[PDB]
């Protein structure tokens, strides 16, 4: 069932990452996987540097959290930042130096579509607190494929799309009134934008919420803990509900409860 976001637990790390180029990065499921892949398929995509293109794959979770990747992507073009997702068998990134979402097949290796988001900033325009060029953060929720971004009409504040996933077309956009370079991160759930306020604090707090269905603003004080002082990444998983992070090296995972 679907509700608001009363509480987060704490980060359990389920994977730490063993060199620099990990320090950031994006980890993932897909919310509806599809053949040959299952709810146990992970992606891991460590993210510093200038070239970034290997994505890492593993069929279980006992291989993701001990082991070696599965099989490696190496993308046909270098992804920026940390806002990706993966969704109905496809890994969604967008390209470096770039406001375009790439659509790419992770079964046969195939580029399906690809979208300039009209007037969104990109390449440290409109990134969140951090910096990371996080001007584009791609999300997953109940209802499928989201993009959340800003431009200059929008002044630098939240803007968030729905996304057509197979072409990625625009399908309805709001504009929140949430900085989102004043914010760490965010993510949706059942609807709703939440930010994070601090990518360093300890006591952190889920501090804004935007309501799509209502059109309605709220503030929140809901504890959020970045036990490695350095998150780069939180996106909602809908399947699994729970939020998946990247933490100062460390892949983490947050159990949430909702109303
Ligand atoms: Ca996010
Ligand atoms: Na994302």
């Amino acid at each position: 069932g679907c509700g608001e976001l009363v509480w987060v637990g704490e980060p359990l790390t389920l994977r730490t990452a063993e060199t620099i180029t990990g320090k950031y990065g994006v980890w993932m499921r897909d919310p509806k996987p599809t053949y040959p892949y299952t709810q146990e398929t992970t992606w891991r995509i460590d993210t510093v540097g200038k070239d970034v293109r290997q994505v890492f794959e593993y069929d279980l979770i006992s291989q993701f959290m001990q082991g070696y990747p599965s099989k490696v992507h190496i993308l046909p073009r270098p992804l920026e930042s940390t806002g990706a997702v993966v969704y109905s068998g496809s890994l969604y990134f967008q390209g470096a130096e770039s406001r375009t979402v790439i659509r790419y097949e992770l079964n046969t290796e195939t580029v399906k579509a690809e979208k300039e988001i009209p007037g969104a900033g990109y390449h440290g325009q409109f990134p969140y607190s951090w910096g990371g060029y996080t001007d584009i953060d791609l999300a997953v929720d109940e209802a499928g494929l989201w993009v959340i971004y800003s431009t200059d009409e929008a002044k630098g504040a939240i803007v968030l799309s729905k996304l057509n996933p197979e072409n990625l077309e625009l399908e309805q956009t709001w504009e929140t009134n949430i900085r989102k370079q004043s914010v760490a991160n965010a993510f949706i759930i059942c609807g709703t934008l939440y930010t994070v306020s601090s990518y360093t604090s300890a006591d952190a707090t889920v501090n804004f919420a935007y309501d799509t269905g209502t059109g309605i603003s709220k503030t929140l004080t809901i504890p959020f803990k970045n036990r490695y002082k350095y998150s780069s990444m939180i996106d909602y998983n809908p399947l699994e509900k729970k939020l998946f992070a990247w933490d100062n090296l460390n892949m983490v995972t947050y159990d949430i409860k909702l109303s």
